[PDB]
């Protein structure tokens, strides 16, 4: 469920979202806009990404976008993707955004990190390998690289930014992990819409 | 994508709601009972709004409400509304109701007000002009109006409520801004959704 | 919209959702893989159930599922149902998991439960009569039976499940009303498409 953005004084291109044929999106979901989807992402059902205020938004290869997570931005204000150009919304390679978090521009979520369940980013970038965990607020900040951030924080300023602890080396696993179980269940889905891949499997 | 109440013992009316047409709702969403929707109101995807419990909802003109919000209410309990009606749920003119908010009745969110991502409205009145910020709770009490409610707050107690700062003059300025937006982007997606409008756009790509 | 599990290293056996007939489940939502759903359920607009990586998730008689809820489960971890079998998410009998809750297998929930708004169960054990209250965070832990929890606490440790109170006789009468209410409003959403039923009530207006 895929539309182009709406014709507005700051937007007339009527872009749509670009899909890798790798990556799969439930059909209980709404997609508008620029929205740039690399190889084998994973887009749960319940899910708005809407790029029609703040726009392009960027999703990077083996990155999971989870159940009721919602993606916007504002019209003005952009960060500096890995490519040189602006982005409302740039997410990296392997990263997840799990379960009814927000995402909201500007934004800079960099490779391999994992967002926890109903927390927020909004106006704010955060490091490689960053290990954020469940009901967290980060606003107006950025969290340096291989950052740990406890359940319930509610981070406002830089002064709280700085003081987070290294993530640990099961962090990095418990990470990767969530990463691979996503890989693997896009797959079973694009197999389940394949006569040839789903037969055999279901004569047994 | 809307349907009357259903009948319960409360409820025969099979009320169902009252859109202006120059709202615009998403396909893409959930509406259900008596809610009055008034003008240039944009209601965005994954919204569900609710009046088969609590009932009516009101939602003034040139007011947003945002992805992922409900609203639903309490079947016992109401507000009254600047017309002289019983509301479970009133919502003012020029309001911005944020990404994920809930906003359950009995509530009275007044004119100009801005409720933050997250956010939660229960049981609670919020007087005209106030700014509550992100994940906020507001529950059992009456906060006055042009007041700011900082991110992270669980307002429980009239005690809390009675002790907030007034909004500032770039709050106000930051809640218009968002009013404005949204009553852009709705006049931009009937236009998509007109031939005679959109073909001539397209066309110049 | 209700959809098969996938096959996976983990699972092949493409298990689609058991509803019973005397449930109720609005269209808009989504339901995937070994759902079991039992008598007189009501299953809100906007909920995502998926079952493809943690399995099976039970629901028991009763129990209500509001808006925007969501349930999944890790793939590893289960715990023991009453039934004597095991669930990635068990959530018993006369159970309200209310609007924007997450309940994220391992997780078991017993009967008579309250789950307030925009509240998270995960790797966690609720025991049965618990009455949770909004925007709570229960995480790697066992809350006794028959406890009460104040809106806006992080639980994450058992130090903190352990000195909880118990509930009031308010707190229960609370609980089973809200499920009294979902049972009068799933019986009415089912009224509603049954001519004989409907047709009476609609030739009054
Ligand atoms: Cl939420
Ligand atoms: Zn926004
Ligand atoms: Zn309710
Ligand atoms: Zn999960």
């Amino acid at each position: 469920q895929s539309y182009a953005a709406p014709p507005t004084p700051w937007s007339r291109d009527l872009a749509e979202p670009e899909i890798a044929p790798t990556a799969y999106v439930h059909s209980f979901s709404n997609l508008i806009g620029d929205v740039r989807i690399k190889d084998y992402v994973h887009i749960a059902p319940g899910t708005s990404i809407r790029a029609d205020e703040g726009t392009p938004f960027h999703i990077g290869s083996r990155t999971n976008i989870q159940d009721g997570v919602v993606i916007h931005g504002l019209q003005q204000g952009r960060v500096i993707g890995d490519d040189g150009q602006e982005y409302s919304v740039w997410i990296g390679d392997n990263v997840s955004i799990t379960h009814m978090a927000l995402i909201h521009g500007p934004a800079y979520i960099g490779d391999g990190c994992f967002i926890g369940f109903r927390s927020t980013v909004f106006n704010a970038r955060v490091g490689a390998g960053c290990v954020v965990m469940m009901h967290v607020l980060i606003q107006d900040v950025e969290i340096p690289p291989g950052k740990y951030v406890p359940s319930g924080m509610v981070i406002t300023t830089q002064q709280q930014a700085d003081r987070l602890p290294n993530v640990e080396e099961s962090d990095i696993h418990f990470a990767q992990h969530v990463v691979g179980i996503n890989e693997a269940l896009l797959s079973g889905y694009q197999c389940a819409e394949n006569i040839a891949c789903i037969a055999p499997i279901r004569n047994e």
